[PDB]
DNA sequence: ACTTACGGAAGG
DNA sequence: CCTTCCGTAAGT
């Protein structure tokens, strides 16, 4: 029996309805409808009352899908052939926004959507206030009806921001005025004019200055380099191999787009035109290539042991409209730098080096010529709620913004591990709900002699609530306990909201965003916006930042008034198109964050290879902790896991301990890329022990499958619902799997083999072969991936420590946030930090 | 403590 | 029509 979740008025206010049982109190054309006092502005008007300017008034639409328009009059001017025309820069009702219907009817939004408009449209004068958090608005835990606003809508990424505070004045029109001039590419510092073009030494594009002797991105079509590049089975043997007809392996890198082709800008001009004036529409650059590793003479094998961020100079240049260009990098030559270039690598992000230069007609490296060489802010105290081993924890930490020094988790492997991993923190071991009605009084102490966090001593609140009835692998959500699960959302958001932290973090799986038609999201943001929070939410795919693994899971971020709301952060690493798919859609309407790196992005895929390519081999049921490595490591996933220390001990690589039946099955699959139970052989085998392992039979004929080439049966139970006997077991091929493939996809994927050049699925709490997740075996060894290999593909360091027994090590390392999403994360919100902090020092 | 049998909505 | 994927009761 899970207890039941305690609130604030404020947040049960809201989750009433939803959680009832599981909380306890605690444009187109419009219609016309008439006196005065270039252009001459005057304040007021008199459409029968007197509108000024400042105040809100109603415009009728002509379509009554719309009951009614709110503007705000900016300014009121009179046109000779129009007419009396005045600025109205529209509001959008809160029965519009992302929050759906959950938002009280007298919200209203600020929106970048404004135009002209004549004093016949309006309707009636409006009374709109401008409700703002309070002086003592972070010491507000726990505590007439005209139309009220107090946040900023974007409606393109779903955003809610602080309105910007900043003769017709606009804010819109000043707003869009600045994307116009931020979209359009500009250049300025003319140098040399030439017979046929003109000379430039510099250019600006989305903000961003472009000059020569820098770094440019381009798309992978931007330009090619010089060097060339590039039967029926048995069926009494593999009864079960004709499920393999959709043709679509499961974790391919084939089909994952190239990286960006990088490139340093040689010069920048533009061509004369007719009048013999240059034309700044068409801006023309001269790029020098530089050489990936695998575009090389030698293949992608190259790319195996090399860093991430190296190239390699050539002397072939190529010629790009400057409209390509998707970005800047510093291409610096690596012993130019008085530094390492491992330090110079984590210096900044969008750092590439090269050392020696490529040339393709002899596919020989030399040394690149001459001209080529080119001669704080104190961390938030944080509060982590779920928060496990500790993944997101960590990420913040090694992104230098964070300081977790608080933590809740029950569970005893996970508060150990934690309490191991940082020593300096106080972890309790207790109920969330407990701790909070115990935090509502002064009682600044709790059971155990420790010390609970006060309000004013929690700057960032982070975590993610517990996810497994959120998840789609959960055939049970209408149980109590996945209610109880769920509810633990609302314990989040009470504390959120008795703290007012700086930051609030909440982190789930992807299907968050979806759950009961998202009105889970939907009542968290309501929440979040009846606080007075800044909150966006959006889905990250874990692979495009580092792992070698696919990981999409839904993030909602929350900042005070006086802070700014972080932006989503940019891939990194490119991924496969098909895992690639962050758009949310809710009541119908498309929502994509502000991520504009849908294709490529710097760096390239992660693998399985660069992933577990260094551990030993080790056997099935393996229980030693400590082992020896046998080599270095052998790539550049490795090497940044593993670190420049000398550390020759190697913990947690133990494997689950399986039965003579589940190795005999692992032993038989081969290890061919795209192989699982499908095309396990139906023959009579000797396990381990003495023991004899039954041929499957199939009694039953399938109408849907028909029968086989050789005549026979297919079916295997009554279904077409299971009389008694029917199930068999001592069979190399599952029973369940043949009895219920059709329905659920042919099982594609249990009892699967990783591929080298692909990647992990989304890793799970127990890696076993035969659960909803099981492309689990190793790509060449007869074994479960081990709690090691589980980390890395969680991006854990070998130094992250982990406590309790084989499956609590596997849960904690399933559990957590890659730690590299956490490092963007809060990379993203360093960034916010930095501009809030300039803009208080001056 | 361990093993197994597997619903159904969303997005292309 | 195919693919996703923080797993759970039920049995043993
Ligand atoms: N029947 C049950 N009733 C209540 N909790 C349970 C439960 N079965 C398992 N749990 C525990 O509930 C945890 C998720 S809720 C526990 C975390 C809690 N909110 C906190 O303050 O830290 C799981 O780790 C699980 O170990
Ligand atoms: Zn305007
Ligand atoms: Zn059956």
């Amino acid at each position: 029996g899970p207890t039941k979740a305690t609130t604030t008025k404020l947040v049960y206010q809201i989750f009433d309805t939803f959680f009832a049982e599981q909380i306890e109190k605690d444009q187109g054309k419009k219609k016309k409808q008439i006196s005065w006092v270039k252009s001459y502005y005057k304040k007021v008007c008199i459409d029968a009352e007197t509108l000024e300017v400042g105040d809100c008034v109603s415009v009728i639409p002509d379509d009554s899908s719309k009951p009614l328009y709110l503007a705000r009059v900016t300014a009121l001017w009179e046109d000779s052939s129009n007419g009396q025309m005045f600025h109205a820069h529209w509001f959008c009702a809160g029965t519009d926004t992302v929050l759906g219907a959950t938002s009280d009817p007298l919200e209203l939004f600020l929106v970048d959507e404004c135009e002209d408009m004549q004093l016949s449209y309006i309707h009636s004068k409006v009374k709109v206030i401008y409700k703002a958090p309070s002086e003592n608005w972070a010491m507000e835990g726990g505590m007439g009806k005209t139309y009220f606003y107090q946040l900023w809508y974007d409606q393109d990424y779903a955003r809610f921001e602080s309105p910007p505070k900043t003769f017709k004045f606009c804010v819109s029109c000043a707003r869009l005025a600045e994307m116009r001039q931020k979209e359009i590419p500009r250049v300025l510092e003319q140098l040399e004019d030439l017979d046929s073009r003109v000379l430039y030494y510099s250019a600006t594009k989305n903000g961003i200055l472009y000059r020569v002797g820098d770094g440019v991105y381009l798309p992978p079509e931007a330009f090619t380099f010089n060097i060339k590049l590039s039967e029926p089975v048995d069926e009494d043997l593999y009864p079960e191999h004709y499920r393999k007809y959709s043709d679509y392996i499961k974790g391919s890198n084939l089909d994952a787009p190239e990286p960006y082709r990088i490139g340093r800008i040689k010069e920048i001009f533009c061509p004369k035109k007719s009048n013999g004036r240059p034309n700044e529409t068409d801006i023309k650059i001269r790029v020098n290539k530089f050489y990936r590793p695998e575009n090389t003479h030698k293949s992608t094998p190259a790319s195996y042991h090399a860093d991430i961020n190296l190239l390699y100079w050539s002397d072939e240049e190529a010629v790009v409209d400057f409209k390509a260009v998707q970005g800047r990098c510093t291409v610096e030559y690596g012993e130019d730098l008085p530094e390492c270039v491992q330090v110079y690598s984590m210096g900044g992000p969008n750092r590439f080096y090269f050392l020696e230069a490529y040339n393709a007609k002899s596919k020989s490296f030399e040394d690149p010529p001459n001209h080529a060489r080119s001669p704080k802010l104190p961390k938030l105290r944080t509060l982590d709620v779920f928060s496990g081993c500790g993944g997101l924890s960590e990420g913040f930490h090694q992104a230098g913004i964070s300081d977790t020094l608080w933590a809740i988790e029950m569970w005893d492997p996970a508060a150990q591990a934690f309490r191991l991993n940082n020593p300096g923190s106080t972890v309790f071991t207790e109920d969330c709900n407990i701790l909070l009605k115990l935090v509502m009084a002064g009682e600044t102490t709790n059971s155990r002699g420790q010390r609970l966090p006060q309000k004013g001593d929690v700057e960032m609140l982070c975590g993610g609530p517990p996810c497994q009835g959120f998840s789609g692998m959960n055939r049970f959500n209408s149980r109590t306990y996945s209610k109880f699960k769920n509810s633990l959302v609302v314990s989040f958001l009470s504390y959120c909201d008795y703290y007012r932290p700086r930051f609030f973090l909440l982190e789930n799986v992807r299907n968050f965003v979806s759950f009961k038609r998202s009105m889970v999201l939907k009542l968290t943001l309501r929440c979040l916006v009846r606080m007075g929070y800044q909150c966006t939410f959006g889905v990250l795919q874990a692979g495009q930042y580092g792992v070698a693994q696919t990981r999409r899971r839904a993030i909602i971020l929350a900042a005070a008034p006086g802070e700014k709301l972080p932006l989503f952060p940019e891939p990194l690493h490119v991924f496969a198109p098909r895992a690639c798919q962050l758009s949310v859609v809710v009541d119908d309407k498309k929502f994509v964050s502000n991520i504009t790196r849908l294709s490529s992005g710097p760096f390239r895929t992660i693998t399985v290879r660069d992933t577990m390519s260094d551990l030993p081999e080790v056997r099935n049921g393996a229980s030693a902790l400590e082992i020896s490595y046998n080599g270095e490591p052998q790539s550049w996933f490795q090497r940044q896991l593993r670190g420049a220390q000398y550390q020759p001990i190697l913990r947690d690589h133990i494997c689950k301990d399986m039965s003579a039946l589940v190795a005999a099955r692992m032993r038989h699959i081969p290890l061919a890329p795209g192989s699982d139970w499908r095309d396990l052989p139906n023959i009579e085998v000797r396990l381990s022990d003495g023991t004899m392992a039954r041929k499957l039979r199939y009694t039953h004929h399938d109408r849907k499958n028909g029968r086989s080439s050789s005549g026979a049966l297919r079916g295997v139970c009554s279904c077409v619902a299971c009389d008694p006997a029917a199930r068999q077991f001592n069979t190399l091929i599952p029973w369940c799997l043949p009895h219920t493939g059709n329905r659920h996809n042919h099982w594609a994927g249990l009892y699967g083999r990783l591929e080298w050049d692909g990647f992990f699925s989304t890793t799970v709490t127990n890696p076993e072969p035969m659960g909803k997740q099981g492309r689990v075996l190793h790509p060449e060894q007869h074994r479960v991936v081990s709690v090691r290999e589980c980390a890395r593909s969680q991006g854990f360091p070998d130094t992250y420590r982990l406590f309790g027994n084989i499956l609590d090590k596997h849960r904690q390392v399933g559990n957590a946030v890659p730690p590299p999403l956490a490092k963007a994360i809060g990379l993203e919100i360093k960034l916010c930090m930095l501009a809030k902090a300039r803009e208080s020092a001056s």
